[PDB]
């Protein structure tokens, strides 16, 4: 697979081979003669690109690509330049600001700094055809996205899952609550903002969880 991660390649490489992975590959590139789709071939699999997979610390899950221009690069929440930060992502900058005491607004929206430190941003459908929301779901992502959420499960250890929303709290349902910590809240949207997200402090739990099992804080200032 291209602009895929050499260490995630290394250990989801047997999904390609699968049926529904194949079938799945057909259809994008199907699409992709007719529409226009985001994110661009080469951002498909940004998520891989940042860390390697056994620095995975975090895991926040995401369902769908933004589908307006240039706004989707392969991670969820993030937009890159110019496009200014949309209102989810401006909540949880707010709640970072009120968690996390040295937190600073970086004035964007590009999540990469996080990527790189471990904190996998995945959406559950990796695709969309642009302006649409939705419309690549139930094409075969989400079996891919779910066998990369087992992979995480169950070969690694003491991993903090981020579960926003309801899809996401679903999507999570499978997690070994023994093996790794896992926090849920309502989406930070402004339509359920206000239903938990909002003083959930989930960026300092998270660090005092990954310290509690050994591992590297995430640096949340360092966009």
């Amino acid at each position: 697979m291209e602009f895929f991660g050499e260490s995630w390649k290394k250990h989801l490489s047997g999904e390609f081979g699968k049926p529904y992975f194949i079938k799945l590959m057909g259809f994008v590139a199907e699409e992709r003669k007719h529409y226009t789709v985001y994110p661009p071939p080469h951002q498909v699999f940004t998520w891989t690109q940042m860390c390697d997979i056994k620095d995975v610390k975090v895991v926040i899950l995401g369902q769908d690509p933004y589908h307006g221009p240039n706004q989707a690069h392969g991670l969820c929440f993030s937009v890159q330049r110019p496009v200014p930060p949309p209102p989810s992502l401006e909540n949880i900058y707010k709640e970072l600001s009120t968690d996390i005491e040295d937190f600073v607004h970086p004035g964007h929206g590009d999540l990469s700094g996080w990527a790189k430190q471990g904190v996998l941003l995945l959406n559950a459908v990796l695709t969309v055809r642009a302006h649409q929301a939705n419309s690549h779901k139930e094409r075969g992502w989400e079996q891919f996205t779910d066998a990369v959420v087992s992979w995480l499960n169950q070969n690694s250890n003491g991993l903090v899952f981020l579960l926003w929303g309801s899809y996401a709290q679903k999507k999570g349902s499978a997690i070994d609550r023994k093996r790794h910590h896992v926090l849920q809240t309502a989406h930070p949207s402004p339509l359920s903002v206000y239903r938990g997200f909002f003083g959930c402090r989930h960026f300092s739990k998270t660090n005092e969880l990954l310290q509690k099992s050994g591992k590297k804080p995430i640096d949340w200032k360092e966009l």
